[PDB]
C-alpha cells in the first residue's frame, strides 16, 4: 500500500484504560498489570476487558498508524465510535460502534457480525490501521508480509468522532503479558 505518508502520531489515554492496565509513560505502550493499578474509577474506564483508547479523536481525513503485537497470543485493534459502551459486557461489531480485527486462539477476525475468518499466511508482528473518514473505510495491512491487505470495512457508518481501539487481551495462560506498541514513524 502507499498510505504510509497519512501517518500519524497516536498517544493512549489513561483515562480510557481499564484499572489493570500499565500506559508507559511515553503514552506508547500498554500491557495487563498484575492487579488493580490503583487508579480511581471512571465513566469512561472499560471494565470488562483489558480496552484503552487513544487521545485523538478523527471527524475528517486519512490516518494511518502501525502497532506491534510481537509475541502476543490475543489482540483486539481498530477504531471505534467516541460514545461506545464502556460497561459491561459487548460484542465488538459495527452496529455497536467498533470497526476493528483481532487474533484468539490461533485464529485472524474481523469484528463483523457474526466474525469473518481471515487468511493470514505470515502471522503479522505489526499491524497498520488505515480510516478514510470521508470514504467510509477502514483497512488493515500485514507490514511483516511487505503490507499486505489483511481486511476492509467499506460503507462504514462512523456516526460520530473515531478514537484508536485497543484490547491488549487476557493472560488467563501466562503467554499473553507482552505489550502492544506504537511503532514509530
Ligand atoms: O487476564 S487475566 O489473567 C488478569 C486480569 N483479570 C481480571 C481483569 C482485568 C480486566 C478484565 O479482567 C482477568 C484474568
Amino acid at each position: 500500500h502507499h498510505h504510509h505518508h497519512h501517518m500519524v502520531h497516536i498517544t493512549l489515554d489513561r483515562n480510557t484504560a481499564n484499572s489493570w492496565l500499565i500506559i508507559s509513560k511515553d503514552r506508547r505502550q500498554v500491557r495487563m498489570g498484575d492487579t488493580h493499578q490503583n487508579v480511581s474509577d471512571n465513566k469512561e474506564r472499560f471494565s470488562n476487558y483489558p480496552m484503552v483508547l487513544g487521545a485523538q479523536r478523527f471527524s475528517s481525513g486519512k490516518m494511518y498508524w502501525e502497532v506491534d503485537v510481537t509475541q502476543k497470543e490475543a489482540w483486539d485493534l481498530g477504531v471505534c465510535r467516541d460514545s461506545v459502551q464502556r460497561k459491561g459486557q459487548f460484542s465488538l461489531s459495527p452496529e455497536n460502534g467498533f470497526w476493528t480485527i483481532w487474533l484468539w486462539q490461533d485464529s485472524y477476525e474481523a469484528g463483523t457480525s457474526p466474525q469473518t475468518t481471515l487468511h493470514i499466511q505470515v502471522p503479522p508482528c505489526q499491524i497498520g490501521i488505515f480510516v478514510d473518514y470521508e470514504a467510509g473505510v477502514v483497512s488493515f495491512y500485514n507490514i511483516t508480509d511487505h503490507g499486505s491487505l489483511i481486511y476492509t470495512f467499506s460503507e462504514c457508518v462512523f456516526a460520530g468522532p473515531l478514537r484508536p481501539f485497543f484490547n491488549v487481551g487476557f493472560n488467563y495462560s501466562g503467554g499473553n503479558a507482552a505489550p502492544l506498541k506504537l511503532c514509530p514513524l
